[PDB]
C-alpha cells in the first residue's frame, strides 16, 4: 500500500478535520458574527452586532508603513549604466502594477482564516511579447479559507527540497474558465470530498469543484554520481552522502576519464498524486530553479495543533453577555401583564367606556364592603416586582471594558524616536523578498549588454588576426572618434542560457533596512530631528555642486547632464558614470 | 500589443513633480539645500516656476 | 543569564506571578452566565388563589 | 518539550564534549530528501520519551 504515499498524507491532513477544523470554524465565527452554536432556548431579535473588526484595522495601518523604495545595493567598480534593461526591473515604473491594491484584503486572511497564497500568470506570459520589459505584479489566490491547510513542514524555507506541493483554484459552475488556457477537457471525474459540516447539514451543498495538479513530484534532481569503485564495479550502489573528502587521493597515476557531465537518468515514477483520478497530461512546468510565488504567514505550534489565535481573543464574554442581558431587562415587559395595579376594582375586566385611555372625571363606582372580614386595612403596597441588582451589572460593564482594552498594548509610542518595530512588519518582508526573486531569479535569453551575435559571437575582431601591417583610425578629418568605432566590440569566453554560479548578474537582491535606506539616502536621514548636524565651512561651496541631487531624471533636468561644471576644469569635477566628453584632448 | 503606452497609474504620494516635491513636504521646512557660491547654477535658473 | 538553585532546575517564568494574578475577577462570572438555570424562576407571587 | 540536557551550558567555545544534544523529530512527511541518509530498513522500530 506504498503505491500511494502522499494520499494518506491527505489522510494525515485528516488530523486537522476533527481538531483544527473546529479551530478555523471559530476563527471565522469568533472574528465574524456569531460564536457558540449550541442553540438552546434563544432570545428573539438578534443579528446586528459585530463590534469586532475596527480594533485590527487601525493597528494594521502600521502594516502600511514599510514601502522603503529599494534599489540595488550600489557597487564599487560595477557601473551598470548602459547595462540598461537587465536591472531596470525597478524601472517597471507604471508599466504594470495592477493587482497590488488587493494586499489590503491580504491582511485579513493572516488573522481571520487560513492564510492563502498568490497567483501568477502561468510562467511565460502570452500578452505582447514585445522585446524585453514585460511583467505584472502581485495577483492573489482564491479562497484557501475553510477547507484544507497544509501538512508539509511549516517551519521556514531553505528547501532545495520539494516545495509548494499544491495548486487548487476554483469555486463555481462557471469555474471551467481557469484552466481554459490549457487544453480544457470536459467533465470527467467530479469526485466527492471536502465536506465541512456539523453532520446535521440542514442546508444543501453537493457542490465540489476540486482539482489537484502538481507537475513533477519528488523529481529528486540531485548529483548522486559516483564511479571508480575498487573492484569490478558492483551495481546497486547509490552513494548516499553529498560530502566528499577521504577520496581525495586513491589511485596515484592509475586512470583518467575525460568526459563532461552527461546525465542519462532512468526515472522512477509512482503516481501523479490522487487516489482514483489521473488527468493532467503532456505538459509540465518550470525547471531547476524555483520562481514559485506563494509565501508564508506567521503561526506557531508544537504538537499537531497549529494556532496563532487572533486579536479577537478578548472581547468574547464582554459581547455575548450584553446580548444576554436583554432577558433581565427587556423581557420582563413580555413576562408581566404590563403594570396593572388594581385595589378593589369590583368591575373585573376593563370596560370600553371607562378605560380606553379616555379622560373620565368620575371613574364612578367603588364600594369597599365585602363578606365577613373585620376592620383593618389590607394593603397592596407590596410592590410585586422591582428592579434587582442593577449596580453589579453596571460596574461589570466597566470591568469588561478594561479587560477588552488590555490587549491593545504593544510598543506604545506618540512620536519622535523609540519606535514600534515588532514582528509582523519585519517578518512580512521575508514575504516581500519573494518579489525580486520572482523577477530576477534567472534570465536566459536577453542579458545582452552589447549585441553579441548570439552563439555566433565572433563578430568583427578577425582583422587583428592577420599577419601583415595592421592600422587604426588615422589622419583625423571630419570623422575622428564616434561611439562603437572598431576596437574589438565583442565578448570572449562564454555567456549562455542559465550559466548559474558564474558571476556578473546574481549580485542584485533586496536591502530591507529602516524606512529610507541608502541609494545615497542613509546619510541625509541620519540628521534625525531638528537640524544642524551638517558640517560647514568654505570648501563645501565648491564641493556642494553635484551629488546633492535627489531628482535624478526629472523633466527639464536632462539639459545639465552633458554641460555640468565646464569652463575652468583645472579644479576637477566628479566626471560621473558617463565621462562621454573628451574632444580636444 | 498590450502594455506599451506612456500613461498609467503613478499612485503614490500626492506631491507634484512640477517644482513641489522638494519643498512640498508640509511640516518639514528647509535646510536640505545649504549655502554655496556655485549654486548660482541652481539659484540663477531652476527656481523659475513657469508651469 | 538567570539565577540558579540546584543541578539544573524548574524554569522560572514571568508567568509565575500571572498564574493566580488574575485572582477572583472570575467570581463576578459566577452570578450570571449559566446559573440562572440553577435558579428556579424568580417568583413574583402574591394572592394567587387560582388553585 | 521532551529534551532536557544537563551537560555544561556556559562557555560559548565549549571546550567540553563539543557535541550538542542531538534530537530530531518531524511527521511522516519527512520522506523528502531524507532518503539521502540511512534508508535500509528505514525503520528501526524505536520510540523516544513520548509522555
Amino acid at each position: 500500500e506504498s503505491i500511494l504515499s502522499r494520499f494518506d498524507a491527505d489522510w494525515t491532513a485528516s488530523d486537522e478535520a476533527r481538531r483544527e477544523a473546529k479551530n478555523d470554524l471559530f476563527f471565522s465565527r469568533v472574528s465574524q458574527w456569531d460564536d457558540w452554536l449550541s442553540q438552546y432556548t434563544t432570545l428573539q431579535y438578534r443579528g446586528q452586532f459585530d463590534v469586532v473588526r475596527p480594533v485590527v484595522r487601525k493597528l494594521v495601518s502600521e502594516m502600511r508603513q514599510n514601502p522603503i523604495d529599494v534599489l540595488y545595493r550600489p557597487k564599487d567598480g560595477a557601473r551598470p549604466d548602459a547595462a540598461d534593461v537587465l536591472m531596470g526591473m525597478y524601472r517597471t515604473d507604471m508599466r504594470h502594477n495592477t493587482a497590488k491594491i488587493a494586499v489590503n484584503i491580504a491582511v485579513r486572511e493572516q488573522i481571520e482564516a487560513g492564510v492563502g497564497a498568490w497567483r501568477l500568470v502561468t510562467d511565460y506570459e502570452d500578452q505582447s511579447p514585445t522585446s524585453n520589459n514585460q511583467v505584472i505584479r502581485r495577483e492573489p489566490i482564491h479562497s484557501a479559507c475553510s477547507h484544507v491547510i497544509w501538512d508539509s513542514n511549516s517551519k521556514l524555507m531553505d528547501k532545495s527540497d520539494a516545495r509548494h506541493c499544491t495548486v487548487i483554484h476554483s469555486m463555481s459552475q462557471n469555474g471551467w474558465e481557469d484552466f481554459a488556457e490549457k487544453y480544457d477537457l470536459d467533465a470527467d471525474d467530479i469526485p466527492s470530498f471536502q465536506n465541512p459540516n456539523d453532520w446535521v447539514f440542514p442546508w444543501l451543498t453537493q457542490d465540489t469543484i476540486q482539482i489537484a495538479e502538481f507537475y513533477e513530484v519528488v523529481e529528486k534532481k540531485e548529483t548522486a554520481f559516483i564511479y571508480q569503485d575498487p573492484v569490478t564495479g558492483e551495481p546497486v550502489s547509490y552513494f548516499k552522502r553529498d560530502i566528499k573528502d577521504v577520496i581525495d587521493d586513491l589511485a596515484d597515476s592509475g586512470f583518467i576519464k575525460i568526459a563532461e557531465r552527461q546525465i542519462k537518468r532512468r526515472r522512477v515514477y509512482k503516481s501523479i498524486i490522487t487516489c482514483t483520478a489521473v488527468l493532467k497530461d503532456k505538459q509540465l512546468i518550470a525547471g531547476e530553479h524555483i520562481p514559485i510565488v506563494p509565501v508564508f504567514g506567521e503561526w506557531g505550534f508544537v504538537e499537531d495543533k497549529e494556532v496563532y489565535e487572533g486579536v479577537v481573543r478578548l472581547t468574547k464574554d464582554g459581547q455575548r453577555l450584553r446580548n444576554m442581558i436583554m432577558s433581565f431587562n427587556a423581557d420582563i415587559v413580555a413576562r408581566t401583564p404590563k403594570k396593572k395595579p388594581f385595589f378593589w376594582p369590583e368591575q373585573i375586566a376593563g370596560f370600553e367606556h371607562m378605560y380606553d385611555g379616555n379622560d373620565d372625571y368620575p371613574y364612578y363606582l367603588l364600594n369597599r364592603t365585602d363578606e365577613n372580614s373585620g376592620d383593618l386595612p389590607t394593603q397592596p403596597l407590596a410592590y410585586y416586582e422591582n428592579p434587582e441588582v442593577p449596580q453589579a451589572n453596571a460596574y461589570m460593564l466597566e470591568a469588561a471594558t478594561s479587560a477588552v482594552k488590555e490587549v491593545a498594548t504593544l510598543g506604545v509610542d506618540t512620536e519622535a524616536v523609540n519606535g514600534g518595530q515588532v514582528a509582523f512588519d519585519t517578518v512580512n518582508q521575508l514575504n516581500m523578498r519573494a518579489d525580486l526573486e520572482t523577477y530576477v531569479f534567472q534570465d536566459n535569453l536577453a542579458t545582452a549588454m552589447r549585441r553579441d551575435g548570439e552563439i555566433y559571437q565572433s563578430i568583427v575582431n578577425d582583422i587583428y588576426d592577420v599577419p601583415r601591417n595592421v592600422t587604426i583610425t588615422l589622419e583625423d578629418g571630419s570623422e575622428k572618434d564616434v561611439q562603437l568605432m572598431a576596437e574589438v566590440v565583442d565578448l570572449a569566453t562564454g555567456e549562455k542560457q542559465v550559466l548559474n554560479d558564474i558571476r556578473g548578474r546574481y549580485e542584485c537582491y533586496t536591502d530591507v533596512g529602516p524606512s529610507f535606506q541608502s541609494m545615497k539616502q542613509q546619510n541625509r536621514a541620519e540628521i534625525l530631528e531638528l537640524l544642524g548636524k551638517t558640517p560647514q565651512g568654505t570648501p563645501e561651496y565648491q564641493l556642494l555642486l553635484l551629488q546633492y541631487f535627489t531628482l535624478l531624471d526629472g523633466k527639464g533636468v536632462e539639459m545639465m547632464r552633458d554641460y555640468a561644471n565646464k569652463q575652468l576644469i583645472q579644479m576637477g569635477v566628479k566626471k560621473p558614470e558617463t565621462p562621454e566628453e573628451q574632444q580636444w584632448l
